[PDB]
Formats: C-alpha cells, structure tokens, sequence
C-alpha cells in the first residue's frame, strides 16, 4: 500500500525587491521550479526561512508589496492553495514584522500567527507524528543590519531574547514527536559570507544536541548547504530563492567535517529545498532553480 509521506519545499530569502518590478529573475525562476516540483511530486505545504520582502520588510497588512512580492509572483495554479508557513529575517525586522503577522488574516495560504511559534503534523494514515518549531532569530540574536559587522552581536530587546529561549528550551524538552525540526533565518553552522551565528551556536545548538532534534533549517546565507555533525544532527540551509553567493570565507570556521553539501555558482539561478518524511526515514533533496536535483540525504527517525 502507498507509503505514507508527508512533504514541503523549504525556501529562504526569496523577498524580491522594492523597485519594480518588485522581483528578480531569481525569484521568478524559483517560484516556477517550486510549481514544477509542486505539480509532479507534491507538496503539503511550504516553508519560509526569512527574508521575505528586501530590503526593509513592509510598512503596514496593506503594503503592495504582498502582492508584488509574494502573491502574484508564486501564482502559478498548482501553488494555488498550498499554505505557507512563515518565520521572519532580518529585512523584515528593518520593517514592520506585525504586519506580516497581521497579512495572516488577509490571506489564506499565509499562516505566520506569532514570531516563533509551533507547528505539528501527523502524517496520514499512520502514527508518526512531526514537529515544527519556527523561531525568530532576529529577536533572540539581534538584527544584522543593526551592526556594521553584519553579525547579530546582541539583541535590542533582553526580556524577548529570555523569554523565546526559554520557550524553545521548554517545547523541545517535552517534544514527544517522531521527527523534530527546529527552523531561522540565521545559520547555526555556514561556512559562507555571513558563516556562523554566535549567538545560535552558543544558546541553540546544544538545545538541539541535548534533546535530539532531527535537523535545523535556516537560510540567511545566499545559497545551499547540507551540513552534519558528528552526533547525526543535519543542518539544512536553504536560501537562494532571490540571491546566489559563492563565498566560502566561513569554510574553517565551520567544524571539520560537517560541511557535506554546498552550491553557491554565482552565475545559477537559485534553489530551494524538498523534505519528505515517511514512516522510515526523513529525505532532503536540494534542487537548483534550473529544475537540477543537486543533492539528496536522509535523516532518522527520533526516539
Ligand atoms: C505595523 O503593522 C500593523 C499591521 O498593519 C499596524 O497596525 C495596523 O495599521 C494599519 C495601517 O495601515 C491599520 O489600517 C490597521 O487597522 C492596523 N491593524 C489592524 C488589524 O487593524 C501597525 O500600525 C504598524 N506599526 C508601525 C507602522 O509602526
Ligand atoms: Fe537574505
Ligand atoms: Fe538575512
Ligand atoms: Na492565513
């Protein structure tokens, strides 16, 4: 009988542009591959990984740039009704990220209730169950592009920054689900132009580590990484869906050995992310704008 699966494209820093045509060739290229992949293999929802509207978010659930950006650009009919699941970056965080929040009201596919939140999913027709936790890095590490740096050195708000670490710590040491994620805008581990987050590797990562979470999605860094440490615990980054950047100056500040995966080819178009989770395995295949599968590897099933 059909295995049972539950499926999502993950795509990150696909915000377009505030100038017309209020997109790039990039994110038109990638809101046609994800169509395409939509279309011939499915997909229950999708995930956004930050950066959403450059360079400066929107100003109010009325501006334009909700339709600009996002709705009339992934509008090909077969992503008519796929909701999206929606955490925020840094340019959303220059603008005005309530509004994003508030644009859940507006649209149907758009689900983005609060800054960090929980999803959970069963997959159908079978007992195994995923966990979500979508977090908002910039409130728990600081804005980027508050620092010349570019590198999120504290955050503007020290009660927030407590309060959602201490949420991620509580939900994750409860989090009975079979496969459990964790999801930013921020790289944990990345060994390109940004690299590293201080502030994830020092208060998330052994959160993750502690209570075994299966994988921890993030864009961020323009371009695809699978990274893994030496615990089994995968790093999937996904953000290409506007930008590629082929720098690799955080190469060796990454750990030796986790980078698994990169593509970055200034002169490709982009990519995205395709996770299936089955009763056996979870699957990650990273396929390039170009409709190219570029990589795929599997993550186990938890406790
Ligand atoms: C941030 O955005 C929220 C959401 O739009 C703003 O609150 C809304 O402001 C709009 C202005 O276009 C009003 O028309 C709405 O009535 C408000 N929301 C609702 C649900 O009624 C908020 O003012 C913005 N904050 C800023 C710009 O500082
Ligand atoms: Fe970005
Ligand atoms: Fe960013
Ligand atoms: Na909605």
């Amino acid at each position: 009988t059909p295995t049972p699966i539950l499926r999502f494209v993950a795509v990150g820093d696909w915000g377009g542009v505030p100038n017309a045509p209020f997109h790039t060739a990039r994110e038109m290229a990638n809101a046609k591959a994800i169509a395409t992949t939509v279309k011939t293999l499915g997909a229950d929802f999708i995930l956004s990984l930050g950066d959403n509207f450059y360079f400066t978010g929107v100003h109010d659930a009325k501006d334009k740039r909700f339709q600009e950006t996002f709705e009339d650009v992934f509008s090909d009919p077969s992503l008519r009704n796929v909701p999206w699941h929606v955490l925020a970056g840094n340019h959303d965080h220059l603008g005005n990220v309530s509004a994003q929040i508030a644009y859940s009201k507006i649209s149907k596919r758009w689900n983005f209730p609060s800054p960090y939140y929980r999803l959970r999913f069963k997959i159908p027709r079978s007992n195994v169950s995923v966990a979500i936790f979508m977090l908002d890095t910039v409130t728990l590490c600081g804005n980027s592009d508050d620092f010349v740096s570019q590198q999120p050195e504290r955050p503007r708000n020290l009660a927030l920054a407590r309060t959602q670490l201490a949420w991620i710590k509580k939900q994750l040491a409860a989090a009975k689900e079979d496969y459990v994620l964790v999801a930013g805008h921020y790289p944990v581990w990345s060994i390109a132009e940004h690299g590293p987050t201080h502030c994830l590797v020092k208060q998330l990562l052994p959160l993750l580590t502690t209570h075994k979470v299966t994988a921890y999605l993030c864009g961020h860094d323009h371009n695809l990484q699978y990274l893994q440490d030496e615990n089994g615990l995968g790093f999937v980054l996904s953000g290409a869906g506007n930008f590629m950047d082929p720098s690799k100056k955080h190469l060796r500040k990454v750990p030796n050995g986790y980078l698994r995966f990169h593509f970055g080819a200034e002169n490709s178009l982009g990519g995205f992310a395709y996770v299936e989770i089955t009763p056996k395995e979870m699957s990650v295949t990273y396929i390039e704008a170009s409709g190219k599968s570029l990589f795929k590897t599997k993550l186990p099933r938890r406790a």
